[PDB]
């Protein structure tokens, strides 16, 4: 395999010069302004700096090396910095670690030779098997080591260092929600409550009247208006929808427009159900009625803290408690087995990857034509391309399910994606080809010799060999990733097309160029695979820490001269992101701790229980951490609804922000 | 074993009848009125009934039977009704379970010969060792079964039906909460918070202007008064309780005057730290800041919702979350390390119990000495009183420790024994118990033997017959227990004693007539002792189900009649122990679904994997269950907060209320 790692790193670097050197071409034309440089231009603020020159050619890297941490706040928001935030602190935690592991562990493990002694063992047609595997602690430390005791006081340096990161992080995520959220402005988010599981109507009341009194009885001060409506109802949604394209053709009226009226009117004909945004008067009142249960045997009348209109999500505002519960569980089960299927797809990738070994077993012949051209090729693109394909129809199945159960707001739901993702990779991911590069190497040398005294020696073998496939993958992804973006070269293509065959009107040339968010859909989830597969392989195999300090560090430069000059934020959650992201680090702590106990373990180091109390502290941190941070995390303090609000808020413009269409 | 049980049992039924006996004479005396109906003499409601006759032997009986839900809520409290509610529902469920699976397996539990069949090969010297064990899915079943699918199927029976009453009960519990909240009076714990980490005063400002700023500002109509002060120091909470010693004397004092003052002084010199009770106005805006986190970044203003002033622990209201989670660590660790020390003395229980099987052996001829009559009552009183005074300990210092984390309120500190006692217990206990046995029985027997295809059927043996030792365990229990209770022959002893002997005052004789309450930390821990052993061993040995129903349902009998005629409740917590009560009796659903999987395996029962999915389902009905109710049983609604008060409630009678002394 080490000619294929050759292979594809080498080729990724020559995708990224290309790449890269294409931005630093087409960039300077002006006439790519719409793609380069926007969210510079729809906030007017002139395409670049002073056109003066033509910007020496490392531009971008000053503006992105200089961008001051509360200007990407003030630009973008207080999302961008979370998620920046969260790639410096990995970025840091692999920096550290790295240093230290790497030196000592990398002269640690080629001063020994278990590969040698297994291949003194290695019988016959199996000979070259290895190759650079010699360099992490791998097939190559003795069993009963005295060079192991390195690699377990290691597993302390990572975790250690992991603990400090993480709380140093999550007191500066929440310094930074804070600030913002006492610097803001009236916002038709901060009026209202979103009460979505209403009890009937009594005797012939009026829905819009029984809420109307249960609230005004107990703040009878505070209270306003009330939009129930069930926006028109869904099937409006859509037609609503269909209007906007007839307007857009004209940048079937008439009958189109009797079919919304009629479904509307008769679906409201009986009961708009729950659901209302009872928006009040002054802020503190709001606030104070976001986080309190308003009533007992929780079913009826719950209040949370009311999305911003943008993700109010009106769809699933209905649905009804019981409902929903139904509904997470038949979701979880579906994501359960969509981690099996992938399971099976994950081991065909496996598969392909080790190809020698493959057909030394399962095909034997029938796929021997394998020369050494093809060869080194479908071992160094296809199994890596393979599991890009895979991992990308995911992300938006996962948002459908999560946007299925009924959650209201896109954030909660992006970051219940985020979740079900982290699962699904974790397992699948790292599982997979671990074990399945295992047993296919260790499948015919187990088959014909049984015991158990050499056994988890090959085990082993095999479990480094799978991470140099997986550190192969996370550098294709990286190089060829961050070109793309960089270059946006996708985009360019797309809009220089329609603004020359395609587009209409100039609006339309508007519509192209309109960026879009940082994705937090499939930003962040990705980012966690690439997460924990440097933190499990971070002592198994420390090569793989070389290559993520690359990975994660290559993202604060290219992700910034990627949101100071492009994606302009969609929502805005103040960075309520972080109590997910910290859970899922802690998580790949977790893991990698469990997985540095069992393979010091096969490599027989029978203090391998000194990594029990760390999968304990793991475990406290946890809770220690959710108590002391997480309550920031939720609601809007009553001490920032209380604020100056010099400007009266006028309420009316409230509540038309929150009209359905 | 059969021949002590019999003794046990035996015996048990004699002091029964001899204590019972003792009650239906001593409590016509009228003059043993304080100590057998108290509870209706310190609230003016006559001794008993209108005197009339000495009341119909069985009187206690139909009183207790036909006394109202309603009045015991009205007479004693809205938690002795939670109490009986759980003994209602455990029995239930006991009963109906039973039902079913008793008759079954019982009859198909003697209709083989398992025991026979290892008999064949039980050697020599060990041949006496079962009989009455032939009657309880034990090692009378063979193997591979055929029979074994009514052992499995009974699972679902026990299962299905503790969800259908977990369910039903949490509903009625919460109507009763809510029924009760709604129908209350002014009470001085509606209109409190409990600030309890608050941050320190600025430039030179007071403690008490810094707290009453603060509050002003985000409710500016509802403040009214802060009570901080420390409690002038718990240095004076000792000494106010020594003034208090003094003036019980009456019925030192210059210089102890002067101690208090001194260091009460010089402690609030610097500053009461925090810990206040902001006292509200109105209760709505009480309720409201309650359930409302005042500051982000949580670890300053944490506010609760105010315990009433008899349980308010003021000892422990400063703290300051650092300490607090410092304190929660070490306080489990110290329950892990005790739990390990109790293993140890249960091992030495089941010791002492299997006394034949000890000498082969432990100490072969060290005890062998032990004849015919020592034998069976060194193991059919000693062993279940030693396990009496071990888990008698544990109440006591459990509590201690919970009561030195921080929490404050009494109620919350009383759950928290409960659970760390269930910790404990289950674990220890049973594991204990059960595992001993066998290895003690399966210990001689294995050290010889190898293969395996015995070695799984001896240790089931051995599991039945730890089953046996803790059937007379529960019996002897019940029995003696409930007598003394009825006949609180302990407490007339004591009380006949004072008041012949050492009662100076009358004030004297009501301080020792003063009843008490129920104890709902003596109560409720011991009581899922005997839950979880009922549940587990259900089906490996379907009899201590018949053990069970009278515990749990003499429980309704004697202990109505011991509340609705003795002890007068202490606190109120509005039924604030189900949810800690359910999760319990879910959790020995659990414990009793691992374990029927476990045995059912070990019989070889191929098809054991279908107790995996009850596994499953018992995990999902916890979270479903907290989701839709324990909110209620959380906080008090904003919808009770606003009932109509006819008299303004007077405050300052309320902040006098929670005044320190």
């Amino acid at each position: 395999e080490f000619g294929s790692f050759l292979v594809s790193l080498g080729t990724s670097f020559v995708i990224f010069v290309i790449l890269m050197l294409l931005f630093t071409w087409l960039s300077r034309k002006s006439g790519n302004a719409p793609i380069y440089y926007p969210n510079r231009i729809l906030k007017g603020l002139e395409p670049w700096e002073g056109t003066s020159l033509t910007r020496n050619p490392f531009a971008w890297m000053r503006e992105a090396l200089t961008s001051s941490e509360q200007d990407v706040v003030n630009l973008s928001g207080v999302d961008t910095a979370v998620h920046f935030v969260f790639l410096s602190t990995v970025l840091g935690i692999f920096a550290c670690s790295s240093l230290l592991l790497l030196p000592t562990l990398l002269p640690l493990a080629a001063t020994d030779n278990n590969i040698k002694n297994t291949k003194n063992a290695t019988d016959t047609t199996s000979k070259g098997t290895f190759s650079q595997l010699d360099n992490l602690s791998m097939a190559n430390i003795t069993k009963k080591s005295s060079r192991l005791w390195a690699f377990l006081g290691a597993v302390y340096w990572i975790s250690l260092v992991t603990y400090f990161f993480l709380w140093k992080a999550y007191k500066h995520v929440s310094s930074l929600r804070a600030q913002a959220l006492m610097s803001a402005d009236v916002k038709p988010e901060q009026f209202a409550i979103l009460v979505r599981d209403m009890p009937a109507p009594p005797d012939g009341q009026t829905q819009k009247e029984f809420i109307d009194s249960y609230f005004r009885e107990i703040y009878p001060e505070t209270f306003y208006r009330s939009l129930v409506a069930t926006e028109n109802s869904k099937v409006n949604k859509i037609w609503e929808k269909l209007e906007g394209y007839k307007k857009k053709l004209a940048r079937l009226i008439n009958e189109s427009v009797a079919k919304l009226e009629t479904e509307q009117k008769a679906v409201l004909a009986e009961k708009q159900q729950t659901a209302a945004v009872v928006f009040f008067t002054t802020r503190v009142a709001a606030a104070s009625a976001a986080q309190s249960l308003h009533c007992q045997m929780v079913d009826k009348w719950t209040v949370t803290e009311a999305p911003e209109p943008r993700q109010l999500l009106w769809q699933n505002l209905n649905i009804k408690l019981f409902s929903r519960i139904i509904r997470q569980y038949f979701i979880y089960f579906f994501v359960a087995v969509t981690i099996l299927f992938y399971m099976i797809p994950i081991a065909f990738v496996s598969a392909i990857t080790t190809l020698k070994n493959l057909q030394r077993i399962i095909p034997f012949i029938k796929p021997v034509v394998e020369i050494t051209a093809i060869r080194t090729v479908l071992e160094s693109f296809l199994p890596q391309i393979a599991l890009i394909v895979f991992l990308a129809m995911l992300p938006k199945l996962l948002l459908f399910l999560s946007k299925a159960e009924g959650i209201p707001s896109q954030s909660h739901a992006i970051r219940a994606a985020s979740g079900k993702y982290f699962y699904f990779s974790v397992f699948n991911v790292f599982i997979g080809v671990t074990l399945a590069g295992t047993l296919f190497n260790t499948v015919k040398d187990i088959a014909k010799n049984p015991k158990l005294d050499m056994i988890i020696n090959l085990l082993a073998t095999s479990l480094p060999k799978s991470a140099t496939f997986f550190l192969t993958y996370v550098a294709l992804k990286f190089f060829i990733g961050y070109g793309l973006e960089l270059s946006r070269i996708i985009p360019l293509i797309i809009f220089h097309l329609k603004k020359k065959y395609l587009c209409k009107t100039e609006a339309e040339v508007k519509e192209a160029w309109y960026p879009g968010d940082l994705s937090y859909a499939t930003r962040v989830p990705g980012d966690m695979l690439i997460l924990t597969i440097t933190f499990c392989y971070s002592v198994i195999a420390p090569l793989i820490l070389i290559f993520g300090i690359t990975y994660f560090g290559l993202g604060w430069l290219v992700l910034r001269n990627q949101a100071l000059k492009v994606y302009v934020p969609s929502y805005e959650s103040y960075g309520r992101m972080w109590p997910h992201i910290h859970q899922r680090i802690l998580a790949a702590l977790f893991l990698f701790q469990v997985v540095m106990f069992g393979y010091l373990g096969a490599k027989t180091f029978f203090y391998t229980a000194l990594v029990i109390p760390l999968i304990i502290t793991s475990l406290i941190f946890g809770y220690v951490c959710r108590q002391k941070f997480y309550g920031g995390f939720e609601h809007t303090a009553l001490e920032v609804a209380c604020r100056e609000l010099k400007q009266s808020p006028d309420l009316e413009e409230i509540f038309r922000a929150y009209i359905p269409h």
